[PDB]
């Protein structure tokens, strides 16, 4: 019955559980968590691990006594459930200081603490086992126009994160960075909006092989987009490091649903995706349970996301083994697709009258891709309407 | 009186203010228009040049004897008023053979077909002297999951621009790609849908130097991006090899309004980039008179997009020359913006106590960045009411 | 196996499996049908009946024996089948006298011309045995804010709306009409652009009863709204006359998609209300098969409309129905939200210090909605996951 | 210079300048503000009054001699400035209590509490001179679909404004009531998501005449739509009670910026709207100073909410009396669009041939609507480039 466990690598960030349900218009309506008591939790719900922010597991100013507690009572909440931390981040957003940015703030100062904000993190993240390290630069970006000169901030953005690659390669770690992108919300307009812009980033850097996407359903959805999309643009690039599951009805605020929740079909083709194409990183869910919850109502949210998954899973896997779908995906030519145009070469091409002089565009045109059909056996798998 | 000329380097397409006026529910409203007379009544207006696809210059199925007069009489009307042609393009969106795509067709003859009749024009552009060879792969994409496997389109879109530019090498042609993202429309979804996706994209073509992009306001827009953001990414990459200027309310159907129109503070904040930068190639509107509109509402139409671009440069360029505004600016620390976070290096940033054991967060948090004032000044220029 | 037959009400327009595939960027994939052979294919897939607009069914122009002849045809088709003609409407959007309008063009010759067209066909609609007449102002709005005084507009608009009940009340007919709404396409802005609006406008007409709403699906998911809702509201003001269902991705195009596709959970709560609040008008399809698609493709399209439809229909009866459901629904207090909030009246509220005086918020706000739990039981209902 | 007085009638909520700057993810950056220092700047701005939720007047839970001094303080800066309060509102929104409502929470008790926490405040209102009491029911709707059955919900809706009613006509006061719609944020959808569908709801009240909208720039744009056209269609109605004036960009959470940013064409026929249909209500802002501001950046985006309603009415006038405008609103047909469609009644228009025999569409289709030159007029009215 779609129970999860430890190795189907479901992954859950502290922050999401333990959201206390203040949004802009509300007070908190739960209480905050112990760390320890999300890790114990989430381990009896078959979560593999967890991951946070500095501050979500040490308070913001804490001191080094302070921090050492937190550290230790953590450490041995893994220990007791065997959960794992597979990444963390920085909190660069919430600290008065972030309003105008951490990495491209107008204020030098306030981007020299941001790196070493991060710096100091990264240090405990290496130290409690974590292989990515994710930036979410929610605060990066404008309201207004003359506020933020883009090329200006985007050669901070660039400084900041050759900085860190310089840093991590000074230490011998092996962690990488997910820079996770993100269209506008709590900036006007957010930098590197979308999962391409964050690629096309990542490619300026002095070792861009350090750096790859953590992209959020959500989040592209925000603008619209079409996440599957965008996941494969990412796997086509080597880049998709890890990942950030949710759901979202839509271009509004950012919702944070359980994953499965909001377009229902997108996750379906998500998870399609991610298993055909081998995918191997955390399965990691970034999502707050609707402040209409209690505390029973945040473990069956986060149950869900899980169950979710493995259901989406199934009926995705059944879809590509159906010899039915097989013929029909032949019948709609994703075999061709697959196929080199022009393996025989620039000249050949030219040369070929097949591909013009001779082609009868008319009967090429006459063929139905036959997609519907394909799209309803897709429709039957996922509603287990076969 | 906002008065254009051709050192102003304002181009249209042949099918702008040819545009007959069909829409999804609609037969056209206008006759079609001989290019002839659009190039006659472009310069009239102080146009600098024109643009096309192949079909709109010679119709699509022309004999060799009709190719050579439709060329004839094009050349002529450039002749006769000096105007220009810096880019073309190829029509692979409107025939039925590329209902799915030319260069990512599930079907490898058409991928072909479509590369052939690429060429073909690439060699009329450079004969009528352009430029740049835009790319909008408008049929690239789908409506459904199953009908399109993202990872082997991009590796077929990929071997696509690769072969281009062997065949532009071959020929020893200067002229260069510009590939056009739009994130939806005619296709459910489009391959590439953002500046950020093509400039991801190009990072992986074998020679990226022939490569850039051409963003369209309206097309980041029906993402609900922000258009100058996505085009200081562009430039930042050294990337904006064209552009297309026109006017979006928002997102949905891609209207393609007058530029000015739409979100005008956009506008302006885009001719104050462009300026500031120093862009120097067409200023280029793909737009549509609307269909309401007769003969002479055409010209008028096409006659705002010019001034509107005038009136914005004149009022981004007293703002930046405002000493009121230069002072905000560095009452907003635009200035600290430009300079590096640490020049100083690594190591010093990480012995600099001031950057952390000894930052003053609060005080640094209690400063205002003064966008407002700054911003009301913008609004203030924009609008005339100094 | 999810068959359809007449007994479900299944419709279809004749321009839906009838779309020939232009789209604004494209010419037609699709050859013309003849309405005799798609009320023949619809009938052997299952359906009820089919509807038209005016110039589906008689080409625009026909003379008088040409008009006799086409409904002759059809009228044959419809006794050989026993297909059933619930609904027609009339095209006031295709032919460029449209262009600004039709019972809100700025010209008064073309709003008269508009009625005589809508009651030529209100006529025909009643032979052929129509309950139901659409009113679609595709044309009805602006693409700027000088074109069109709305407060004008909306009593042109009214003022037809009037007439036209005034002629069908003078002939004795039965017939309601049941107004469209949609937000844009084609006019940059269209009037009266959701149910709401829709269902606002008709409380001014001098004899609302005879007018309802037709909501369309993809209609409201372009403005982001939520068609369950929206469906729920016109359900509560007695005014949901007829709808058209479809799929849609969220905010862009419209994109006619079959039924089931587009936003999936939105459409199984929507069946749910249709089949809860027992909706007994015909359940519509007003989709477009995608222009990919051939000939088997359009039936395989239609086919999968009434099939998802069916599907849904028997997820949520069973989510209803379950024991377990029903006592989630009780547990998040479905059950209190039906019961009156004050029956003792205004001043035995005001009376009754347990409502304020004496009200613990502390304990009402601890109480969790598990809202969460009641979804995934919902979840798993719609994907057969129990 | 643009200088507003009292008598221009502008008003802001205690809440907008007073936002201390939480977001969702975010802590505060401004300390709050006493309601009477609010009070003495915004007069000294040149405001004409403030509005206020009870709990941004009285902290929620003060005991009876609290609650009296913080209106006796109130009362002093009012009489202090000669700044009225025109409009009050309850807030049913911030609370844990009202988590899945005021009004339409599922929990009965809650519904009764939201009552006679609104009825409290209605007194207090009166007290302090307000003509209108807006309610803004952010809290009602849903995340998920089984949560909230809606006709169950506007049965309580509408159960809950029908006691308002009565308790006000009980009273004996003149106050009226303004429903604010808003798509969306904080609840996955909200109930009465439009103006269009806040005005067909008050028709079913039982004293609709006590009831109009008070609709927010902001929200309609969340939705896509065109807020000048809902502001018509509420003038048309005769229910645009009062109006939220702000800024926002597109579809996307509620950003709340000061009037005139945004949207700036909309804010023009917005207020070129407003001053030609004569709205003698307050022009009251619903807006917040970005975070990044400090104190002296809340009075400057005050400030400029205030200028630039005051720029655009000058703008809009000067368009409207410009004969030369004037011969182009008569060229496009604007003053034909305001006469009568058939004042000759419906017979006449049916014996009329030349509305449909004789009528020559060809004719009437050719006539070009010459809107781009009408709104290119616009645009150079509202630069200053005439
Ligand atoms: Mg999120
Ligand atoms: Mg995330
Ligand atoms: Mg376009
Ligand atoms: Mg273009
Ligand atoms: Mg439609
Ligand atoms: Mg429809
Ligand atoms: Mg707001
Ligand atoms: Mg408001």
């Amino acid at each position: 019955n779609y129970q999860p466990t430890p190795e189907d690598r479901f992954t859950f960030g502290l922050w999401t559980v333990g959201w206390q349900g203040r949004d802009p218009f509300g007070d908190a309506t739960r209480r905050a968590l112990d760390p320890v008591e999300s890790v114990r939790r989430l381990a009896e719900l078959g979560a593999h691990g967890v991951t946070f922010h500095d501050d979500d597991l040490i308070p913001f100013g804490s001191s080094d006594s302070e921090r050492e507690e937190h550290v230790k009572r953590f450490r041995q909440a893994l220990d007791d459930t065997g959960m794992k931390v597979p990444m963390a981040t920085t909190n660069l957003f919430t600290h008065p200081v972030f309003k105008d940015g951490g990495f491209t703030a107008n204020d030098r100062d306030v981007r020299r603490y941001a790196l070493r904000k991060t710096i100091r993190n990264i240090d405990l993240a290496v130290e409690l086992g974590a292989e990515t390290y994710v930036a979410w630069g929610g605060r990066e970006g404008a309201e207004s126009g003359g506020a933020k000169d883009v090329r200006d901030a985007l050669d901070r953005m660039k400084e900041a994160f050759d900085l860190l690659g310089e840093y991590v390669t000074s230490q011998g770690y092996d962690i990488r960075f997910a820079i996770e992108p993100k269209p506008n919300e709590p900036r006007g307009d957010i930098l590197l909006p979308t999962v391409g812009h964050a690629l096309a980033f990542i490619e300026r850097l002095e070792r861009p092989e350090l750096y790859g996407v953590n992209p959020e359903v959500g989040h592209e959805q925000m603008a619209g987009l079409n996440f599957p999309h965008g996941i494969a643009q990412a796997l086509w690039a080597g880049k998709l490091f890890h990942i950030d599951l949710n759901g979202q009805n839509g271009i509004k605020y950012d919702q944070d649903l359980r994953f499965g929740a909001g377009d229902l079909r997108a996750a379906f083709w998500l998870v399609d995706l991610l298993e055909s194409a081998g995918y191997s990183g955390p399965r990691h869910f970034d999502f707050k349970p609707p402040r209409t919850e209690d505390f029973d109502g945040v473990w069956a949210s986060a149950a869900g996301c899980m169950r979710n998954y493995l259901i989406l899973k199934e009926r995705a896997a059944a879809f590509r083994a159906d010899p039915e779908v097989q013929e029909a995906l032949r019948a709609s030519r994703l075999d061709e697709l697959a196929r080199p145009t022009a393996a025989d070469g620039l000249q050949a091409l030219l040369d070929d009258r097949s591909a013009f002089e001779e082609f009868d565009v008319d009967a090429a045109a006459a063929r139905g891709m036959a997609f519907e059909r394909l799209d309803q056996l897709a429709m039957d798998h996922l509603l287990g309407a076969r």
